[PDB]
């Protein structure tokens, strides 16, 4: 088997069916005794966490779900009938992000979408009836940060006040996406000093908040 499965099988086995937290502090366990994976992590979790308590967003979209752990830390937290929309490109990672969330008794607010965004993003208002976003979780291939912001201001998807929310800023470290916002008049932005998940080393998330055009 893989890591993934590996992470997936160890939340059966050692957290509570239904309940969120149980499964991120198994995630997190395990991540932190065991195997090293690319979770989002507990340090900048918790930054994730204040960031949506905010602005209660209705609608959120994440661009990689990896193993669900960041789609669990953020579905826990969303009011009722509000819901997230994760798109992931590896199609046994989506798996395993369906059956985390099913653990997690949240699988009725989040719908995890198997594809590539520069294919999906344009395919969320018909298909999946979104007018606009309100928040936007960044997570998936560095270099595509920025041209997928692009896309969705494209796309129509932005409204002003929608929360863009970026791991990784620093490590592995999008430059072309931290330059863009910070530069532009359409972006209010914030930078939230961290750890990379798991490790003694430095990492951040960047919040950039849409202003319109
Ligand atoms: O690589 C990372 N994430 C991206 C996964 C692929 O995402 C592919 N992907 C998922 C949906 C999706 C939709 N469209 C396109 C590609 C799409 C990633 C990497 C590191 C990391 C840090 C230090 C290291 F030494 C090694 C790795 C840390 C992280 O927190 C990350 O998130
Ligand atoms: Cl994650
Ligand atoms: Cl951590
Ligand atoms: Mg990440």
């Amino acid at each position: 088997d893989t890591k993934e499965q590996r992470i997936l099988r160890y939340v059966q086995q050692n957290a509570k069916p239904g309940d969120p937290q149980s499964v991120l502090e198994a995630i997190d366990t395990y991540c932190t005794q065991k195997e090293w994976a690319m979770n989002v992590g507990d340090a900048k979790g918790q930054i994730m966490d204040a960031v949506i308590r905010e602005y209660s967003p209705s609608l959120v979209l994440e661009l990689g779900a990896y193993c669900g752990y960041s789609a669990v830390r953020m579905a826990r937290l969303l009011q009722p009938g509000a819901r997230l929309l994760t798109m992931e490109i590896n199609p046994d990672c989506a798996a395993i992000t369906q059956q985390m969330l099913n653990f997690a008794g949240l699988q009725d607010k989040v719908t995890i979408l198997n594809g590539a965004s520069q294919d999906l993003i344009p395919q969320l208002k018909k298909k999946y009836d979104v007018d606009t976003l309100d928040m936007v979780f960044l997570d998936h291939w560095k270099d595509r940060y920025l041209p997928d912001t692009l896309l969705l201001e494209k796309c129509g998807l932005l409204r002003k006040g929608t929360v863009l929310l970026a791991d990784n800023v620093i490590v592995p470290g999008t430059p072309d996406f931290l330059a863009y916002v910070r530069g532009s008049s359409s972006f209010e932005c914030t930078h939230y000093s961290s750890y990379l998940e798991y490790m003694k080393v430095v990492d951040g998330l960047e919040k950039a908040i849409y202003q319109g055009p």
